[PDB]
Formats: C-alpha cells, sequence, structure tokens
C-alpha cells in the first residue's frame, strides 16, 4: 500500500507589493504520483486572507505529481492596497501552512511559507526628471508645475500610472504610489532659474 | 474740394482676456473714398500700450474706404498676464482714442474706443466632466484624483493646455489658469460612490 504522504517545496523569499498582482508556485510529488488536493491554513485554522488564491486545475489526476513532472500550483492575488504595515515594516507579513493529500489518503504535515507585503515606494525608486527652467524658484506658475509633473512622468515610465505626481510651489515633487506610500524629489534636482542658465 | 473728414466706426465690445492674444477691427470711410492714415492715442497723448499692434495694409491708396468698402484695420495685442485687476471692474479698461485723416488732410476729432480686460476664468467655464466613481467621497485614493484630472481635462480641450488641474481629497477641484485665477467644479459634480 501507499503510506508516504505527498512532498512539498515551498517558495523561499515571497514579497509582494500592496495594491500588485503577484504569484508564486508551490511544487508537489507523491511516490504514487497522484496528489488528491492541498490545503491552504493557519497551523489548521482559518486562512484568514480572503485575496489569496489558487488553481485546483489538474487535481487528482492520474501521473499529475510526479518527480519529473510535480504537480505546480499557482498562488496568487492582491495584498489590499491599505493592507497596514506597522512601525517595523518587517513585521509586515503573513505565515501559513500547506498540506497535501494522495489519493491514497495520506495527508502530509503542515509546512509554512511566508507572505511578506511591502509599501509600493519599496518598489519605485524614481530617477530625476530633465531639469524645468522657471522664472521664479519660490513660486512655480501652472504651466511649469505642469511641465515638471509631465517631466518626472517621462522619466519614469516604469512607474505605476495610477501613481498621483503632484509638485509644490518651489518644485517640490511627491509621487504617491495608489497604496498612499510615497516617494519625493528634492527642488534642487527637479527647477533650475531660466534666466541664469 | 474734399472738406470733410473720414467717420470711424469702433467695435463697441472689445473684451480682452490676460495672456490671450485679442483682435479687432476698426472700419474707416471717407465721402472721398481715400483714407490716407489714422492715429492711435491717449486723447492726442501718447497711446502707451506698446503691446497693441495694428496693420497699415491699404493705407493711402485710393478707393481703399469707400461706404460699400470700408478700410478695415486689424487691431491685435495680447494684455499682460499680470495686468492688475482693479476691484471696481469699469475700471479694469483702457480709455483711447483714434483719429484719421484723408488725402486732403481732413482730420477727424478723437473717436473714443475701450479696451476692457478681464482674469482668464472670466472666459472660462469648464464643461461637465464624466463622474468617477470613488470608494470614499471624503477620503479619494491617487488613482481616483488621477482618473477625475483625466475626466476634466477630456471634457475640456478648450481649456488652455498650460492651466493646471489639481483634485482635493473630497473630489473638489480646482483649474488654475496661466494668469493664477481659478475655476472650481463641486465634488457633487465630479465624483461619486
Ligand atoms: C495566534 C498564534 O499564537 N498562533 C500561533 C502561531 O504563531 C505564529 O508563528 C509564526 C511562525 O511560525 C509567526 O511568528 C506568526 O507571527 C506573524 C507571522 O505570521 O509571521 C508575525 C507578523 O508580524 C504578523 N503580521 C502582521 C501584519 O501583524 C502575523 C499575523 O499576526 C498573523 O499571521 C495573521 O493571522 O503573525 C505567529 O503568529 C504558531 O506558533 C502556531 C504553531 O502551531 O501556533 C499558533 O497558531
Ligand atoms: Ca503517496
Ligand atoms: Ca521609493
Ligand atoms: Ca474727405
Ligand atoms: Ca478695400
Ligand atoms: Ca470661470
Ligand atoms: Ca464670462
Ligand atoms: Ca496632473
Amino acid at each position: 500500500t501507499d503510506t508516504t504522504p505527498p512532498t512539498i517545496t515551498v517558495p523561499s523569499d515571497i514579497i509582494a507589493y500592496r495594491g500588485e498582482e503577484f504569484e508564486f508556485y508551490f511544487e508537489i510529488t507523491d511516490d504514487s504520483g497522484q496528489v488528491k488536493n492541498i490545503e491552504l491554513s493557519t497551523f489548521g485554522k482559518p486562512l484568514g486572507l480572503n485575496w489569496l488564491e489558487y488553481s485546483e486545475d489538474n487535481f487528482n489526476v492520474p501521473g499529475n505529481a510526479t518527480s519529473d513532472n510535480p504537480l505546480r500550483v499557482r498562488v496568487h492575488g492582491t495584498v489590499p492596497l491599505n493592507e497596514p504595515i506597522p512601525a517595523d515594516k518587517n513585521r509586515a507579513q503573513f505565515t501559513r501552512t500547506i498540506r497535501a493529500w494522495d489519493a491514497a489518503g495520506n495527508v502530509s504535515s503542515n509546512i509554512t511559507f511566508v507572505i511578506k507585503y511591502r509599501a509600493q515606494t519599496d518598489k519605485y525608486n524614481p530617477a530625476d526628471p530633465t531639469i524645468t527652467y522657471v522664472d521664479r524658484l519660490s513660486s512655480l506658475s501652472p504651466s511649469e508645475k505642469n511641465a515638471v509633473e509631465a517631466a518626472v512622468r517621462a522619466a519614469n515610465p516604469q512607474i505605476p500610472a495610477a501613481a498621483r505626481i503632484t509638485v509644490s510651489a518651489n518644485g517640490t515633487v511627491t509621487i504617491t504610489y495608489p497604496d498612499s506610500s510615497t516617494d519625493t524629489i528634492t527642488a534642487n534636482r527637479v527647477v533650475k532659474d531660466l534666466a541664469s542658465s
């Protein structure tokens, strides 16, 4: 008889950014070559993460889980935009457990995986814009602020379109990402006096 | 022998907006059918409007100023972006005079014309944007503010590109024109839950 449960390989460094779709894979094998299903939990208790999803495609099919061709389970979702990040941002993670059944009733013992989530500015590092030349450094005109915003946007296509770029009276740039985290560009790297140049 | 000066028609409503080029026409007629030249002044004194210019095309040509085809003098210019606007609008204007003469040298009296000038928001009146649906009416997200600005811009190609559109936490829209005058679009014309 089959008395050996499936073996699960977990990803070692799962990093998610708030408001951005992410994915990772579990790889599962069984000596029988067949895995019936899995369970994601909090050490046997409810998962408690409704934004976490996975496909049951190819579950409980003969030969779906061999050493040569493991069952690859795609887990995906989006950490909510406003998921709380405490003062110590290392605390921004969820430790959860996974186990799997074979077709003979053997279930593996829960093993852990960790979903770390971070603010969007942790992912994005804005390049300085081409300098906008202005008439008064202490008081930008509406067209100068438009130009600055355009310049910052142009120098940073990798930044999400849903991020909002604002410009202060002295040309200080604020980039506010969809999750409301921010990056700043100081005025001296954004604007210069036109006449002096 | 011609002893009668030309007659001049001026526009009744010359309204210029700060920083934006305006144009208008004088129409001049003489009984001879010919007008030689004109003069713009401040009741005979220097005009004092260096940003105003007019064309001298077809001056002093026979037949350039008949009853049926008057001399049409194109005037244009741009009132300074930072021209101070008096609290009383009846003083937000330049009162000036034009005279003209024919080939015999008959000169008209000084005829008054008035260039009124106004802030850019007196011209612009923002159209309604497509409504943007938001999560919290009292606290818009960055993405929702982007959506709002984009909608206001898309609905208003006639507003200067140089105008800056800002969005507050509650979806109130401020449009700041190049001359720093403003319009406001109330939140309830902008966002919905
Ligand atoms: C509630 C309880 O006592 N559960 C224990 C459980 O303890 C968990 O053990 C994990 C390591 O195996 C972590 O130490 C868990 O702490 C964390 C995590 O999930 O990594 C710390 C994070 O900072 C925190 N995240 C936030 C945003 O605060 C999370 C969070 O509180 C929960 O994961 C959300 O539900 O927790 C720690 O809670 C473990 O020891 C098992 C062993 O059987 O026993 C109980 O279930
Ligand atoms: Ca087995
Ligand atoms: Ca950053
Ligand atoms: Ca005459
Ligand atoms: Ca003619
Ligand atoms: Ca207006
Ligand atoms: Ca008006
Ligand atoms: Ca903008």
